[PDB]
């Protein structure tokens, strides 16, 4: 299945991703547009450490959940055509291959009717 949240453009949009598992000690996370960053989380949208967002592309983007919770679900500021699309949490998890990737697709219209 796919996960889609539709909004109106220019309305700002929360994408989930949510990770109960969370430890501030362990985790940390980035969102990447239509896949997500490699590990280590460069070229990423925006990027947290276990507590708190380190990094952004632009003001655009914000996490606004608590993270040390888990909560690092994306919110996207006045969204335009081109913010439509995939993007994918990449929470960083301790030890080799295994990362969690979890994908929500953007859906941006003029109407809801």
């Amino acid at each position: 299945s796919e996960t889609v949240v539709t909004e109106v453009l220019g309305h700002r949009v929360t994408l989930p991703c949510l990770y109960s598992s969370w430890s501030h000690n362990s985790n940390s996370m980035c969102w990447g547009k239509d896949q997500c960053p490699y590990s280590g989380c460069k070229e990423a949208l925006i990027r947290t450490d276990g507590m708190r967002v380190t990094s952004r592309k632009s003001a655009k983007y914000r996490l606004q959940g608590t993270i040390p919770r888990g909560d690092v679900s994306l919110t996207i500021l006045n969204p335009s055509e081109s913010d439509s699309g995939v993007y994918c949490c990449r929470i960083e998890v301790p030890g080799w291959f295994n990362d969690v990737k979890i994908n929500v697709r953007l859906n941006l219209q003029r109407a809801l009717v």
